[PDB]
DNA sequence: CCAGAACAGAGTGTTCTG
DNA sequence: TCAGAACACTCTGTTCTG
């Protein structure tokens, strides 16, 4: 019943862009799709995305958003 | 061109004992005097280049040290 | 309840000084 | 020579508004 962000594992704010997510991931995603998302992974594109590390790799974070199914169409 | 021994960017000069770029110069100071324990989201193997240096402070900091940067020398 | 705007704070990198 | 201050800009995340 306390429920978890499907992207970083932080506690979720609600349903955003179709996926159970935290507020930071909600706005991160909005920002990534509206703008240029060309991000480079410094790793192997498997970076661990959690509450402390999610700022490290926008590229892996954004890929996790897409895998979870986030999209603007909402509704 | 002589290149930064940390991120490979074009080096401005010799800083904190090592030949490095200026962003690396000020990153290192900031790291050393500020706390911190940085944590890698990878394998402690991150690629550090001009673009990628921003991604992993842990691996950046490590590479600074293994290059011999220190506040004294 | 949710999208988006606003607000405020952290982090990077430059330019400038002596 | 290079260290440091200060500036300017980008990024993240929380609170506010509709
Ligand atoms: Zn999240
Ligand atoms: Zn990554
Ligand atoms: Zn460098
Ligand atoms: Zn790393």
């Amino acid at each position: 019943p306390p429920k978890l962000c499907l992207v970083c594992g932080d506690e979720a704010s609600g349903c955003h862009y179709g996926v159970l997510t935290c507020g930071s991931c909600k706005v991160f995603f909005k920002r990534a799709v509206e703008g240029q998302h060309n991000y480079l992974c410094a790793g192997r594109n498997d970076c661990i995305i959690d509450k402390i590390r999610r700022k490290n790799c926008p590229a892996c974070r954004y890929r996790k958003c897409l895998q979870a199914g986030m999209n603007l169409e909402a509704r």
